[PDB]
Order: C-alpha cells, then sequence, then structure tokens
RNA sequence: GGUUUAGAACGUCGUGAGACAGUUCGGUCCCUAUCUGCCGUGGGCGCUGGAGAACUGAGGGGGGCUGCUCCUAGUACGAGA
C-alpha cells in the first residue's frame, strides 16, 4: 500500500497529450491522478509549468540543467504577463486545458495519497532541471 | 640528380676492336632584350579663350577559402546507440 508520487519527465521532448497521459496512468495503473503542475507547451515549445494550487507560473529557461535556473514566476493564471511571457496563443491553451482538467481529474488529497489511491502528478524535465 | 659523349670497372657477348633498351664511380647549362607581350612610370597633344580646384561614372581590376566550439539542443529523428 505504498504511496506514489508521479513525475512526468522529458518535457524538453515532443510528447503525448498530457490529458491522454493522465488516462494511461489512471486506466492502466489503476490509480487516481491529481495534477499539481501542468506543462505549457512541449518540445521546442516548452515554456514552463503552471502550478494549479499555488496559482502561478514558473518559467522554463533552456539549458540550465547543470545548475538550478533563476526562479522566474508569473503570478496570475489570467495575468496578461503570462500571455506576454508565453505568447497569448499558448496561454489560452493553458486556460482551455485547465478547464477540461478540472472536470476530469482530482484535487490532491493527502489521505488518499497515503492510502495509495491518488498520485500527485508533477510535469517537468529532469534534464533541464525544471520541475524537480 | 636521370639520361644519348670523352675516363674507369663488374656481369654478360665477342678470337678481337668493341658492344649491352644491363649495372657501377666521374664528368663545362652562353646571351647587355630591337619588336610583341607584361609590370611600373613620365613626356606630348587633344578635349575649341585661358586657368585653379572639387566631381559624375561609362568601364576595368581586386576580393570571393574554410575548421572547431556554443545557442537552438543532446531538441526533431530514434527501441537504443
Ligand atoms: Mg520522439
Ligand atoms: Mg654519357
Ligand atoms: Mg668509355
Ligand atoms: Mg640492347
Ligand atoms: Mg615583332
Ligand atoms: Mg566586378
Ligand atoms: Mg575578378
Ligand atoms: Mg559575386
Ligand atoms: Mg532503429
Amino acid at each position: 500500500d505504498t504511496p506514489i508520487l508521479t513525475f512526468m519527465n522529458k518535457l524538453d521532448r515532443d510528447i503525448r497529450d498530457p490529458m491522454e497521459l493522465l488516462d494511461e496512468v489512471e486506466n492502466e495503473l489503476k490509480i487516481g491522478c491529481a495534477p499539481i503542475t501542468w506543462p505549457i507547451g512541449c518540445g521546442k515549445l516548452f515554456k514552463g509549468v503552471y502550478h494549479l494550487y499555488k496559482d502561478e507560473t514558473y518559467l522554463y529557461q533552456s539549458g540550465k540543467g547543470h545548475t538550478i535556473q533563476e526562479v522566474r514566476i508569473v503570478k496570475g493564471l489570467n495575468n496578461p504577463d503570462l500571455d506576454a511571457a508565453v505568447g497569448e496563443d499558448l496561454a489560452q491553451q493553458l486556460r482551455d486545458e485547465l478547464e477540461l482538467v478540472k472536470g476530469a481529474s482530482n484535487e490532491f488529497d493527502k489521505e488518499l495519497f497515503l492510502a495509495g489511491e491518488i498520485t500527485p502528478v508533477f510535469f517537468g524535465t529532469a534534464l533541464g532541471n525544471f520541475g524537480v
């Protein structure tokens, strides 16, 4: 009955739909998904992750994987600086996906996590040292 | 330096002088450029009164190589490497 944290590695790479990634984790691993962060773009378009519970956006910088990059936050989820820093196009897809996410996922519950029934899912990149 | 002169020897051929597209050691490389051409550099005259400058630019030449590293990114691609 050991608890599981989930880390979605390799956001530097062109990946699958993180929605679909949640299905594969719930369906095939028989365990609930509770997103904590959410990727904004992937591959050449990875811009960072929006934290769902802190409501802010940590901005990914390319190739600082050897040390820890400068923590660069954009506060609001509708902050027009998220549009400026990420492009308003990608910024809306963040907003859209987040809508769908809330209707098909889970709030992180500490009790169910310790019971091994939901996993806190973090999206990141261990190579870029971002999300760790 | 090689190799078609003259010296000398070996093998080889020839009775021999010699000979071998066999080898071996030695062994004189001239020219003050008239013309053409070319690199530079002046003189003359022209250009329509003479002169001092600053120009335009028809055209002509020069130039034109490329390694490695880093960012993108160990991303696309790839099961990996
Ligand atoms: Mg791929
Ligand atoms: Mg001779
Ligand atoms: Mg002789
Ligand atoms: Mg003969
Ligand atoms: Mg002549
Ligand atoms: Mg030219
Ligand atoms: Mg030329
Ligand atoms: Mg040209
Ligand atoms: Mg293959």
